[PDB]
Parts: C-alpha cells; sequence; structure tokens
DNA sequence: GGTTCTAGAACC
DNA sequence: GGTTCTAGAACC
C-alpha cells in the first residue's frame, strides 16, 4: 500500500521527531505543530499541503483517532501499523 | 442565526484583516494564514481551534468553497451573505 | 445546535 | 487511487 509505506518511512525520519513521531508505546503515531508539518512534510512526501486530505486518507485506510502529548496534537491508530510491525503494511487496506 | 452573526461579526473587525476579511466584491469572504486564524481568532469567537469544524459549519449553512489571495486561502460563499446585505442573516440557515 | 469523527461522491 | 468538497451520525 503506497499511502502506508509512505506514512511509515515519515515516522522513520528523526529529523520531523519534533513535530510527527511514534507514540511512546509505538502502537500509535502523533502528528503535532500543523503549522510545520502541513506544510513541511505533507508536500515532502504527498501531493498536498492540506491536512483534512492527510486525515481522509487514514481514515480511508481504517486509522481512527485517539480521544495529551503537545496542544495541537492528532493520535491516529491502525492495530496492525506499529513501529516494530513493519512487514503488516500491505496487510492494512481499503 | 448565531453562526452567521459571528461569521458577519467576525468579518466586520479591521484587526483581523489580514487573515480573514471579505473579498474586494463584498460578496464572498476569505481566511487565510491558517497559523493566525484557528489558533487566536476561532478560539475567540467559537467554542472550538479546530478549522475543520469551521468548514463543517459552513457548509452546514450552505456556503461553499470557491474554486488566489495568499497561498493558504480558502475562500466561501453564500449568495446572501454579502457586505452590504445584513439584514438577510437570518435568511440563512439549515 | 455546535463540535468532532468518519465517510460519500466526484473530479483529477 | 489520491485529493477535494460536502455531508452523516453521534456525542456533548
Amino acid at each position: 500500500s503506497d499511502f502506508v509505506r509512505k506514512l511509515y518511512k515519515m515516522l522513520e525520519d528523526p529529523s520531523y521527531h519534533s513535530v510527527v513521531r511514534w507514540s511512546d508505546d509505538g502502537d500509535s503515531f502523533v502528528v503535532l505543530e500543523n503549522e510545520k508539518f502541513t506544510k513541511t512534510i505533507l508536500p515532502k512526501h504527498f501531493k498536498h499541503s492540506n491536512f483534512a486530505s492527510f486525515v481522509r486518507q487514514l481514515n480511508k485506510y481504517d486509522f481512527h483517532k485517539v480521544r495529551p502529548y503537545g496542544r495541537d496534537a492528532w493520535e491516529f491508530k491502525h492495530p496492525e501499523f506499529r513501529a516494530d510491525r513493519k512487514d503488516n503494511l500491505d496487510n492494512i487496506r481499503r
């Protein structure tokens, strides 16, 4: 899955650690500081700089938001998207 | 309509001119610089600091986005929401 | 009603 | 398929 690969690789990079990273556990990820993520990182990895479209893709492939870390921190979770479970990436789709 | 009133009054204020204002015509409005609008102005007038919820309300009361001004500029339009047509505000609902 | 999360539909 | 606009549903 193209999206999941790009998502994982985005999280594989410590350059972004401050604004996008894995949750301490490693079973969810956090996006925080929408200024720099939306305007700088989204367009690096994707074809837009629009957070709502990033969110849509996450719901499209069966991520859910978690109901923190920073102030404007968004946390999403898929049961099969984890820091160590790197093989399960084509095992996530819709 | 509570939303429309608050929307109009938000646009009635030149403090915000740089980040939220009427379109030159006066028949649509522009929101631009999501940093300052979302984090500073949304919470002044509404019960959140979440742009997507602002967008939802606009679609709920029959505003549409226009397909510019700045870079991350969002423009919305209702036929009956205009700078001079201030009386038509309860004539907008859903 | 307003806010939040998720999804439909349509265009690219 | 991905992106964009709009809307459904549910909780507050």
